[PDB]
């Protein structure tokens, strides 16, 4: 029993973290096989960030412009190239701790584990949702750039995020491991700001299913809803509209609990209109939206507490 | 910026997890040097748990009654002994991944990272407070017994918890790594129940300091309090009484923010009496008590956002 925001075990990723220095600028890199991946802003001074031309900054560097430190060991850079907003450094040594891995671009609403790192040294691990506005509500200080986000399936690490930026509202922006930003953000000084955000409806429904699996039904009701009538209420409360694709994804949790998805939508409508009347769900006073349907099936018993 | 419930990176602990089987009973062990530590209830059938005599159950076992599996490798047991509520198995092989480590008994209100494990395989990591009632609000399923809790300081792992039991309210109980239970709990079937709990006042104050370091002052006020007048309010709201030792511990956070501890106590009194008036602190609608003063200094900037 219980329900916690649970990260994946971080060891497979810890063994891949290194420090990358270019001049007076240091941040973290990800060392897989004979490549080190890091934010291309490592080649900038703080002042270059005002209007950088990365092509023009990079052509002025050699392989020996870059220092890579793996624990106590100096790795020698033997090649370099820019891929979107990442630098790829070729090094003379293959990481012997390289796990089975993939690069994946995650979709808004999906979750991942962040390994916060400073100077190539892992400091902490926590779980993040990718917000609909393509930010994450992380916890990052100066030097955290190049920290990565990931999921693990059967000893395969799926890397999905590299940390580049904190926006003026204190939320975080970054790229996939091809160097493409999540969202409309850029690695230079602009008036860019986190867009309007919405509550991840699919995740709230998954988490209500988690609460029933763990034995709690107080918030259910005798009503049903159509998808359209649910969405009129969703719009009022700044929830993402529910789609038939979302209903289909909730099939397995609906079958484990015997609560039809649109009956669980009617329960959520009543919680949005009436509030929680001083009650908790899975120990929360608010509706939680940072657990996916996958997260719930991963963490909860396969046997409902009926 | 940001503030998250952050666990320590789990790799150093992952390399120590194994599976221990005695007959038809399997759970997790911790492999350090040539010793495997696990809950002594591995020697019981489900029925033995009703009234076990562990001394009488153990003397009926040999070294070869125990199977230890480290990944794909069978470790041979060459000795065994009971220490309080743990079994210590001597094995023929020293764990080459043994980190620098200590065993520590943590105090109520202190935090630690849990590596949830099944069949010797790590599944997830999350941060726990030890409640004043000596339980943890974990997330554990059948097979999780022998999962451990830990803190890391400068590459030294301080192990502080081994998982034994879920209580009837769904909260969790276990031992230190000498096999002494936290709290009055026993590894047999009784009417034992989680005692009355209280909110960890020191941790709430630390987290209000975190909110000021991160740039938010909305909840401060022009008032001060004595320790006695604060404690009359604490008693009404089921908070732990504040002591002078707690005031002293908050010295560094008080100095970083320039808010006297008893002035921050007056802010908390007003939040307890008036509520949060629809506002959030560090994104929370409630007062958070699972971050210690140490946790706040570890995670927050050393520079207040003034
Ligand atoms: O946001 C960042 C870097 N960053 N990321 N996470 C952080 C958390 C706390 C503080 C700073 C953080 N910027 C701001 C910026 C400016 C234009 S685009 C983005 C940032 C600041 C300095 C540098 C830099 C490059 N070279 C030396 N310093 C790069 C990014
Ligand atoms: O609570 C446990 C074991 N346990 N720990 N975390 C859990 C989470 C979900 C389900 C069970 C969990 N017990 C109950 C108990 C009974 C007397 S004392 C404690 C438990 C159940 C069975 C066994 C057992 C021993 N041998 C075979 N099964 C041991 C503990």
């Amino acid at each position: 029993s219980g329900f916690r925001k649970m990260a994946f075990p971080s060891g497979k990723v810890e063994g891949c973290m290194v420090q990358v220095t270019c001049g007076t600028t240091t941040l973290n890199g990800l060392w897989l096989d004979d490549t080190v991946y890091c934010p291309r802003h490592v080649i900038c001074t703080a002042e270059d960030m005002l209007n950088p031309n990365y092509e023009d900054l990079l052509i002025r560097k050699s392989n020996h412009s870059f220092l890579v430190q793996a624990g106590n060991v100096q790795l020698r850079v033997i090649g370099h190239s820019m891929q979107n907003c990442l630098l790829r450094l070729k090094v003379d040594t293959s990481n012997p701790k390289t796990p089975k891995y993939k690069f994946v671009r995650i979709q808004p609403g999906q979750t991942f584990s962040v390994l916060a790192c400073y100077n190539g040294s892992p400091s902490g691990v926590y779980q993040c949702a990718m917000r609909p506005n393509h930010t994450i509500k992380g916890s990052f200080l100066n030097g955290s750039c190049g920290s990565v986000g990931f999921n693990i399936d059967y000893d395969c690490v799926s890397f999905c995020y590299m940390h580049h930026m904190e926006l003026p509202t204190g939320v975080h922006a970054g790229t996939d491991l091809e160097g493409k930003f999540y969202g409309p953000f850029v690695d230079r000084q602009t008036a860019q700001a986190a867009g309007t955000d919405t509550t991840i409806t699919l995740n709230v429904l998954a988490w209500l299913y988690a609460a029933v699996i763990n034995g709690d039904r107080w918030f259910l009701n005798r009503f049903t809803t159509t998808l359209n009538d649910f969405n009129l209420v969703a719009m009022k409360y700044n929830y993402e509209p529910l789609t038939q694709d979302h209903v289909d994804i909730l099939g397995p949790l609906s079958a484990q609990t015997g609560i039809a998805v649109l009956d669980m939508c009617a329960a959520l409508k009543e919680l949005l209109q009436n509030g929680m009347n001083g009650r908790t769900i899975l120990g929360s006073t608010i509706l939680e939206d940072e657990f996916t349907p996958f997260d719930v099936v991963r963490q909860c018993s396969g046997v409902t507490f009926q």
